[PDB]
């Protein structure tokens, strides 16, 4: 019997504008009690790497496709903005969802927040929150 120790450590329809949400909802952040983050998050700012995927999808589309960076990946709608933190909860940052150039291919989003309280060791378990958002077709050419 080989033991170890025990160490204690929903959106709505959006147009093509930019919505900045300051979130103070029921974030768990499952530490012991009164979790001070000690390096706070001010603005998370997603929908940047979705554009940094979408412009190479255009460029990937420019020649014939042979899965150079499109190989079964459904990570457009994932929106995995990893919130890295340092060492009873705290309010979340400003969103700035900022849909000014994004495809109609997605109809959902998620997130992941690194819950961290490190004492001379490596990092810890990590908590993820999804967000369902629909988009409005405001204009076409």
């Amino acid at each position: 019997s080989n033991p170890v120790e025990e160490e204690a450590e929903k959106m709505t329809r959006n147009s093509w504008m930019m919505l900045d949400g300051t979130k103070t909802d029921f974030h768990i952040t499952v530490r012991n009690k009164s979790l001070s983050c000690a390096i706070n998050h001010i603005k998370i700012i997603p929908m940047n790497n979705i554009e940094q995927m979408l412009k190479p999808d255009y460029w990937k589309k420019m020649p014939p496709d042979d899965l150079y960076i499109m190989e079964k990946q459904l990570d457009w709608l994932s929106k995995s903005c990893v919130r890295i933190i340092k060492l009873i909860t705290f309010d979340l940052e400003l969103d700035n969802t900022a849909v000014p150039f994004n495809f109609t291919g997605f109809d959902l989003l998620i997130e992941y927040g690194m819950s961290a309280t490190d004492e001379s060791c490596i990092y810890l378990k990590k908590l993820s929150i999804p967000y369902e958002v629909t988009l409005r077709r405001t204009i076409e050419v």
